[PDB]
């Protein structure tokens, strides 16, 4: 009857506060300096929009930006957790004495109850491509305890998308999956599967870094403004492009990667895990076509990238693109929950 | 069900999700030792299969299915409860043994067979032997066993061994110390050290090593599968008493796995030893919280208690004393959160394993 | 003699030895800012030089003596302490300038010089400006320098800033936290983490750092070599009164110096900042035990005092208060121990410098 | 007076043992795990060696062979250190409970005044080529303190050295030196200290690793067993080598490495700084000839390394070669105290 119990089921929600549940996660995410630094810098710098004021931090963890904020001079800060690391949060905490500023909420923040209205929101909710795991709803969610006058840190993401070539990730995955093309492993035919394999080995996504030479045109970009967007705003994300080819080869997919801003009375500060910046533990994610498109130089490619939020916390991922001077078209599905680590 | 009582939604959710996919029927497939072993059991036995009716558990992708009709089996009913089944069909249909082999799809503890079978095929081996507790789908199976029938594997054997890894242990301590710093960005995070340091080593570490590390001979835990009943899988009790033949800190205990294909022809065994080949199911080591000094001599002793949980594996406790000098330590693991250490880099042998210069060898 | 009574035999001993290697020679030669921008101030400044008669304190090979010969110096009297002044002098034979460069081996306080000279030249820099201590020796040498003389350098700047550096402060812990385990091979070193924190802290860190990193306008301290007695290095205080321009923590100070020749001609600059080419100088930071918080706007004041001792180097004392908190840091710091950190990678910017999208700038 | 003064320049010795009172220093050691596991298994597995015995640690550094040796079941450890780390050694022996086993008396082993005799001397006392430091002469002198049956640890060494081929180590050292060469660096005339410049860069040992290809001959043993030597042994050290080549080709110079071995009473066990071996803090050390020597196969290579003691803690080298059938002869004197790291 919460919003994140109608909109999750419960097999997903169980592993997923476990994963974040492990301090070994909590030091993985803490140690990319990239991440935890753009955080603080972005906080301090800001100092203003915190001074005084009242902070909600949604999912917290070990608790890391709460201490920003208090170091910023925030009065209180109420910081939600739904896994069981609120209870290493309340020992920071203490160990810290912070005990009059910072107050651990346990639970989710669609389901708590806190005390007031806040001036400002903070949280780390982006997944792989900004849209894994469906936290931004729950950040957006948890705007009904924010005031009018409210900030949001981060304020708003770009997703950023732009058609790449890169024949060796192509031919490893259509590799792996020529296995089932094999008519006696061991005596038996496996042929049958071969398509049924390399349509699960292409609906993952493909987790790692790259080289921006691969990409082949200008990208194109979708942002959502958080403190204005609905929570039902990321239930069905539909970004068209249209990409000028400025090199001619074969198209073996999109590049996704994703930048936030957050937009302060003082300064803006940007975090990026675009490839031309520092790796962050994001990466970068490719989606591959079955088969690639071949496009020259100065042709246009276009078509949609439809995500459609479903109940494991992630997204069917549909991309249809086609080269509009041959028509040329591709289409895919992805599996947003199953990916490829290649790093 | 047997099988939804033992076992909460969330993990069999996840673990059925996981069989579902042909890049993980592939991974087991590609594992020669495992797939050429069970075939050439199955094969070499051809007698216990010639026109006989086979139960498959967990049939996967069918490969046993299809082993077991090459060797002469008149029908064979393979049960798989993941989305699997669907694709092993498909291999049954284009393979032309629609005939003969049945895919049965649903947990073999819910589906209803249409008769009883002369021998049951299954490959339910986990970490350790005993993770993922399909053991107990093996041996519950047994309700379709006509009494003369047989089971392949027939046999499982779990060997303890006490090792001695200085780098093992030590990095449990390096990875913590992350936490114990004073000013991370400003904040004191050294009140989670101790938490950190218990987390590490509630992980049994897969990988694999030199069997030069191991300091006494191995100790042997043995279930027969044609005698074996579900429950006596729920507590597992492992007594030990090793016989030190290196002195040295030991630091935890190394489980690795055989199982036995006892047919009417010959046995076949198939060893996840560390002086065999490398299997998917490499070696597991649990570290104790404190080493022990051991001597030559010396004998250590205790006992390794598997308790089995709802999440589809067991909590291990380990205690362990030197008789000699009255020291004793402990540990609780959770077999359900392992770490994979594995690098692909040959093991490298225990410091001072030389008694000949090795300048003279070359 | 004045450089026996301030210098324990050990720190000269290897101090000269050091000097006397000529790969060592070479090394500063190759520095190309240092050894161009010292000629370039010579010769354009070659009314300075033009039939004088010159001092060169510590002239190593001999080569900013020969600077002074192409400018057209009558006599040029060269001291050299280590035994590199022998191949100095080898090097002023094969040139044909016995008759103008003349090599006394020796300490500067110590040899005899047969006449009063116009200008004295020398590097006498060391890390911060001041390290190794041969700037007393520089300015003992003015006992030669007739009244209306010339120095060149004429006029040192030291110029400290505090920065932000969370991974240079943490790296400190990070090293530190190998003894804080309880069992390295049976052993329990926690009771040896304190220290090591202490000696790590105690380190001035030589390597560059992108100017980011910089929290403030630095501070600068002067020189005058025309005017400064020997004495007035002993206790050199840097008081110091930062106005924040970006908030953050402050981790400690950094030291960077500029010398100037002022001649004649024109006045020619020799610059060792973070915004110039990096020299073999590089540039120094000394961190806080403990960091300050400081948000723009702030005052951050304190003094740097350095103290100098018999091994030729300086005790640095550190003490820093954010005025507006009340916060307060200190640090006690060896700069005869630096730790030289430079890897050859270009600094990487501070997190957060971005004010515009990166994936915009594209 | 004392015999460690005698053969010490002070200005040597001040360096030295503030180099070794660094924490940082000891770890470095101490994290080397071939040197300490090594160690430490040689003493457990020789159990009965220090079971209810007497140790004797020359310089114990943290105290770590001392703490080996208590867990061997030693009765009294005395661990002799002269570097300001015998305060930190006397922490750890109070931390670790051992205060009535471990005896830290601070000094000179060749000048402090030890209770009792002893069973077994243990120490790491080795330098680069085995030699370096000259440590290897204390712990020789710390035998007037051992029992006519006792023993050592380690008990004996070997130097191992071959002629190696190497042109781009020889290139990059004469290319160093050819800095030198010029008769206009800035208008000056470098050229008159061309000679002495590479005589300069080729009397330094070069420390790092290297493949065995390299090595063009099988190796050449020198054994000191330190329960026989006497302190002056090592004053004058003469290895004659007569080397039977294997390969043709360029000989850039001769490639040292060592081995010692702890000969107790359960079993021996070694400790190699070999190339074919993993890497210790030790490396490998390589002398070069400033002019190589050409060789065929079963050509014979013979000649001598003779190791003079100085005060600063080290040795001079000369190193004199000769290929037989040919009469090509090199002869290189190295400074042992200023080598140059490679690695
Ligand atoms: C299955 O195995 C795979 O193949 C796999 C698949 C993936 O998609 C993965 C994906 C991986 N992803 C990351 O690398 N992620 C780090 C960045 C985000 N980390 C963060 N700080 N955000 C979440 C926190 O927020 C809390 N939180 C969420 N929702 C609520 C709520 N409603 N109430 C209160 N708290 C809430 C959570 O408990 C956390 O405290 C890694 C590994 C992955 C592995
Ligand atoms: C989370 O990340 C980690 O750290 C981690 C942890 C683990 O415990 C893992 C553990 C990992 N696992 C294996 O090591 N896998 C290989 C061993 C052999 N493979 C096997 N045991 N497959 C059984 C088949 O039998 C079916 N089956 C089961 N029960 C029934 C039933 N009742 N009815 C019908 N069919 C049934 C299943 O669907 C399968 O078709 C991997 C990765 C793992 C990773
Ligand atoms: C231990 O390892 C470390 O961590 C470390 C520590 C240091 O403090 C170092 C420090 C390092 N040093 C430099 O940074 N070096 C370059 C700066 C410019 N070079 C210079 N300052 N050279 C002066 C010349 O002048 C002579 N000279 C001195 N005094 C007298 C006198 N009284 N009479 C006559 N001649 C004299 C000398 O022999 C020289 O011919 C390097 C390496 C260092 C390494
Ligand atoms: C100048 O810069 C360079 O270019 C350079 C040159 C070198 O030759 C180096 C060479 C380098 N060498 C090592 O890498 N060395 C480690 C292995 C040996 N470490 C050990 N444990 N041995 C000594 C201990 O024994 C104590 N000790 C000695 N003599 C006595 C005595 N008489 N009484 C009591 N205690 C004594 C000492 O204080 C120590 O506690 C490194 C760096 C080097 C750097």
């Amino acid at each position: 009857r919460s919003v994140f119990s109608e909109r999750t089921e419960e097999s997903s929600a169980v592993q997923y506060f476990q994963f974040y549940g492990y301090l070994s996660q909590q030091q993985n995410m803490m140690q990319d300096y990239v991440r935890t630094g753009t955080y603080q810098r972005a906080i301090l710098q800001n100092h203003t929009d915190f001074k005084d004021k009242i902070v909600l931090d949604v999912g917290c963890g070990s608790g890391i930006l709460s201490f920003f904020a208090a170091q910023a001079g925030a009065r209180k800060i109420y910081a939600v957790e739904a896994s069981t690391m609120a209870q290493h949060a309340e020992v920071l905490v203490k160990s810290n004495n912070l005990t009059d500023r910072i107050v651990v909420i346990p639970g989710k923040v669609e389901e708590v109850s806190l005390p007031e209205q806040v001036d400002i929101i903070i949280s780390e909710p982006m997944g792989y491509m900004l849209f894994n795991e469906r936290m931004l709803e729950s950040y957006l969610h948890a705007k009904k305890y924010l005031k009018p006058s409210g900030n949001m840190f981060p304020t708003i993401g770009d997703v950023h998308l732009a058609p790449f070539t890169d024949e060796q990730l192509y031919m490893e995955q259509f590799t792996k999956a020529n296995f089932w093309y094999q008519p006696s492993f061991h005596g038996v035919d496996l042929s049958a599967l071969r398509g049924a394999a390399v349509d699960e080995y292409f609906r993952q996504p493909v987790v790692d870094t790259f080289d921006i030479r691969i990409l082949m045109a200008k990208s194109v970009k979708y942002t959502v403004n958080f403190l204005e967007a609905k929570e039902g705003d990321l239930h069905r994300i539909e970004i068209p492009f249209k990409f000028h080819m400025l090199h001619s080869g074969l198209v073996h997919g999109l590049a996704f990667w994703f930048d936030v801003a957050f937009i302060g009375s003082i300064m803006t500060v940007w975090l990026s895990t675009a490839p031309t910046e520092p790796l962050t533990h994001w990466y970068q994610v490719r989606c591959l076509f079955q088969s690639p498109l071949f496009a020259k130089a100065g042709d246009t490619l276009s078509g949609t990238c439809l995500l459609i939020a479903n109940k494991r916390q992630s997204y069917d991922i549909s991309i249809v693109a086609q080269v509009d001077q041959t028509g040329s078209k591709s289409s895919n599905l992805l599996d947003l929950k199953n990916p490829f680590f290649r790093y």
